[PDB]
C-alpha cells in the first residue's frame, strides 16, 4: 500500500501532480477529472505555500482551480467554494487586473495572477491520499 499514485507528491493527506504539458484552463479541468482528481483547490495557507514553492522553483506558469468566470471580480474555486479574504494576500502586486479579460487564476512568480483562460499553461491536479 502507498498513499499516492506513482509520480504524485504526498502532502498533508492529499496527492498532487504537476503536468509536463500545457493546456488551457477548461482542458486542464478535464485533464484532472480523467485521472480521478480536481484542478487544484487550495484550502489552507500551508497548502498555498507548498504549491507556490513548486511553481516558483520549476519556473512554470501553472493553472489552479479558481476563476471569476461566473461573476467578474468574485473568485470561486471549481468545487464551488468562495475565495476567502484570508487568501487575497497571494495575488501578485497589481493583481487581479483583468487586462484584456482575464478570468482564470495561475501561479506566477511569487504569487497569483489572473490570465486569459484560453492560454495554454501547466496545471496541478489534487486528490486525496489512500490510507495505509
Ligand atoms: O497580459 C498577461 C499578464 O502580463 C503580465 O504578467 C506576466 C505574464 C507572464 C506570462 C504568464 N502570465 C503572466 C501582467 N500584466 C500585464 C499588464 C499590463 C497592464 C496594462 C497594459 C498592458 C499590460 N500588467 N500586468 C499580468 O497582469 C497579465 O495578466
Ligand atoms: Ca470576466
Ligand atoms: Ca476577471
Ligand atoms: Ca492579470
Amino acid at each position: 500500500c502507498h498513499p499516492c499514485p506513482w509520480e504524485w507528491t504526498f502532502f498533508q493527506g492529499n496527492c498532487y501532480f504537476m503536468s509536463n504539458s500545457q493546456r488551457n484552463w477548461h482542458d486542464s479541468i478535464t485533464a484532472c477529472k480523467e485521472v480521478g482528481a480536481q484542478l487544484v483547490v487550495i484550502k489552507s495557507a500551508e497548502e498555498q505555500n507548498f504549491l507556490q514553492l513548486q511553481s516558483s522553483r520549476s519556473n512554470r506558469f501553472t493553472w489552479m482551480g479558481l476563476s471569476d468566470l461566473n461573476q467578474e471580480g468574485t473568485w470561486q474555486w471549481v468545487d464551488g467554494s468562495p475565495l476567502l479574504p484570508s487568501f487575497k494576500q497571494y495575488w501578485n502586486r497589481g493583481e487581479p487586473n483583468n487586462v484584456g479579460e482575464e478570468d482564470c487564476a495561475e501561479f506566477s512568480g511569487n504569487g497569483w495572477n489572473d490570465d486569459k483562460c484560453n492560454l495554454a499553461k501547466f496545471w496541478i491536479c489534487k486528490k486525496s491520499a489512500a490510507s495505509c
